[PDB]
RNA sequence: GCCGUAAUGGCGAGAACCGGCCGAAGGCGGGAAUAGCCGGGGGUUUCCCCGGUCCGCCCGACUCCUGGGGCCCGUGAAAAGG
């Protein structure tokens, strides 16, 4: 699977939340179905990623690159730490959690 | 894309924009006009009385405060005290 092909078609045709702070509160407040972290995620930020989908239940994939690389493979021309994929339009990026 | 600077620029690692919190030198009131000063008088040995002590602008530090940027094979004390 393409990681970053799949991505587009999530953010275009499904919902896709874009950045830290509103991962943090999809996981709190919303039902996302996947979060995904850039490897090089900060110790804090990936703590309190890992902490709050375990108690969401949510799975987390861990991106291959670096948060310039995820942003890129976004389509966008910013740094991405972490996005949560909360609908999945035409893409299969739910691929990703097994 | 959007927001900028004297200059460097800033943003999903959270921008613009809106509301708020902490926060200089110093300003202003109180001190305080009763003082001091200026002018006009009367005493005596330094005392008393009278009038004014205003309006509107400008420059402005080497003094005081604040923040930005840069440099170092150089990194710019310690303790009492609080
Ligand atoms: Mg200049």
């Amino acid at each position: 699977i393409d990681i970053g092909r799949e991505l587009q078609v999530a953010i275009n045709t499904g919902k896709v939340i874009i950045g830290l702070r509103e991962t943090k509160k999809s996981l709190l407040t919303g039902a996302p179905k996947l979060v995904i972290i850039a490897a090089n995620a900060p110790r804090w930020a990936r703590e309190d990623i890992e902490y709050y989908a375990k108690l969401a239940g949510v799975p987390i994939f861990t991106f291959p690159g670096s948060s310039i690389e995820l942003g890129a493979a976004a389509k966008r021309p910013h740094k991405i730490m972490a996005l949560a994929v909360v609908d999945p339009g035409q893409s299969e990026i739910l691929k990703l959690v097994e």
